[PDB]
DNA sequence: CGAGGAAAATTG
DNA sequence: CAATTTTCCTCG
């Protein structure tokens, strides 16, 4: 259900996730699509700071999601959708759709604490059913509502060694029965 | 306003 | 048939 006791570390350098929200995301459906998005069962918006890279060098920082599967991840379902609200803070946020993927292309800027908290980001429902008539591929079928985060930054070193970063954030679950 | 809970439908 | 889901409803 949650592994937060085995990080990997990276140098002097450590990137990873402030303030972290709940494993039970509300993700509505394209036929009734009107709440739903980033929260906690009370309050506790994810976030996202690192706190390593100490150069003049600016630095971007990339997301990548994957179901939550065993040990091989599998191709995103279809969790992709946009929000709305002045407390959206989108100082630090981008998507990119891929082949069955969804990333994040986050920059981070030069002298901005290195800060990037997520408040503008919704959560959908992948309709189990329509996976289900999709055939051949492993998505979100009839027995996998979980899907899992993983970040990932790549900041090359001036010098001779590439600083690359792999976070998982808790898998977002909409099933309420166990 | 959002979220959760419950209810329900359909599918396997 | 039960599994699982689906969408709604109600509630905080």
């Amino acid at each position: 259900m949650k592994d937060w006791q085995l990080p990997s570390h990276s140098g002097p350098y450590e990137l990873r996730i402030e303030v972290q929200p709940k494993s039970h995301h509300r993700a509505r459906y394209e036929t009734e699509g009107s709440r739903g998005a980033v929260k906690a069962s009370a309050g506790g918006h994810p976030i996202v700071q690192l706190h390593g890279y100490l150069e003049n060098e600016p630095l971007m920082l990339q997301l990548f999601i994957g179901t939550a599967d065993d040990r091989l991840l599998r191709p995103h379902a279809f969790y992709q959708v946009h929000r709305i609200t002045g407390k959206t803070v989108s100082t630090t946020s981008h998507e990119a759709i891929l082949s069955n993927t969804k990333v994040l292309e986050i920059p981070l800027l030069p002298e901005n604490s290195m800060r990037a908290v997520i408040d503008c980001a919704g959560i959908l429902k992948l309709r189990n059913s329509d996976i289900e008539l999709r055939k051949g591929e492993t998505d979100i079928g009839r027995k996998n509502t979980r899907v899992r985060l993983v970040f990932r930054v790549h900041v090359p070193q001036p010098s001779g060694r590439t600083l690359s970063l792999q976070v998982a954030s808790n898998p977002i679950e909409c099933s309420q029965r166990s």
